[PDB]
Formats: C-alpha cells, structure tokens, sequence
C-alpha cells in the first residue's frame, strides 16, 4: 500500500507526503508493473529535492524499469540538467544501455537536450555507444534533425 502511495507522491512532486511515507516504512525502491521506482518518477517529472532525499534513504540510482531505462536515462531524456547532474554526483552509470541499446548519451541526442549532452560526455559517456541497429548518439542527432548536436558529436571518438 504505502509504496503505491510513495510512487505517487514522488511523480506528484508532493515533498512532506513524500517525507511521511518514507518515515512510515514506505519501500524507496518499490516498482510498479512498469518497473517505475519513485526515483524514476521524481526525475521525470523535475521533482529535485525529491530525487534527493530518494537517494539519502537508500534508493537504487541505477534501478531498471521494464524498458532498461533508469533514472539516468529518465532524466537527460527529459532535459533535466540539474536532475543529471545530481544522479551522476551520486553515481549513476553515464553509460547504462536501456533495451534498444540506448544510452543516456543517445536519448539526451534523441531530444536534443545539448548541455545534458555536454555534462554526458564531461562525466566518460561512451560517444562510440552503438545502440540495436548500430547507430552512435551522432547518428540519432543527424536522424532527428539536431544539427547542432550532430555538429558536436561528429568529431569525436
């Protein structure tokens, strides 16, 4: 029961909720039938003080949902670039690989998020990372018409 409610007040953005839930046994690192833990959902939806407090009660940085997707992955997907740069200082794996192969590198590319994409590469992103069909996050900016990432991206190895 209580870690349902915990999801939702994380995706809600609901602090002192949250805070209650925790305090009263709530599992921070409860999965839905997505495998969305309040982690995922916090940085999805810009929630920071929320993702950490998550992770000062032991959530797992680098929990997967149903798709391979983390909160990493969640949150440079999204544009959330101070939610990155939290993740990444508590030690998310800048080069984890969701089920299509993509990186955080290769969805931040996706939806043209260019300063994630700068921290990514600043914090060991693998600029060579192939993903199913063998495309490089340079591949994904030219396909979705971000010249100016594919700009970045082009010369480096």
């Amino acid at each position: 029961d209580l870690g349902k409610k915990l999801l939702e007040a994380a995706r809600a953005g609901q602090d002192d909720e949250v805070r209650i839930l925790m305090a009263n046994g709530a599992d921070v690192n409860a999965t839905d039938n997505d495998g969305y833990t309040p982690l995922h959902l916090a940085a999805s939806n810009g929630h920071l003080e929320i993702v950490e407090v998550l992770l000062k009660n032991g959530a797992d940085v680098n929990a997967s949902d149903l798709t391979g997707i983390t909160p990493l992955h969640a949150a440079a997907a999204t544009g959330h670039l101070e939610i990155v740069e939290v993740l990444l200082k508590h030690g998310a794996d800048v080069n984890a690989y969701d089920n299509d192969g993509h990186t955080p590198l290769h969805l931040a590319a996706k939806y043209g998020h260019l300063e994630i994409v700068e921290v990514l590469l600043k914090h060991g992103a693998d600029v060579n990372a192939q993903d199913k069909f063998g495309k490089t996050a340079f591949d994904i900016s030219i396909d979705n018409g971000n010249e100016d990432l594919a700009e970045i991206l082009q010369k480096l190895n």
